[PDB]
C-alpha cells in the first residue's frame, strides 16, 4: 500500500543484477 510509493524504487538497485 504505502510502500508502492517507493517500493517501485527500491527494485531499481535490485534488478540491475537479478533483473533477468
Amino acid at each position: 500500500t504505502s510502500a508502492q510509493k517507493a517500493k517501485a524504487e527500491e527494485r531499481k538497485r535490485r534488478k540491475m543484477s537479478r533483473g533477468l
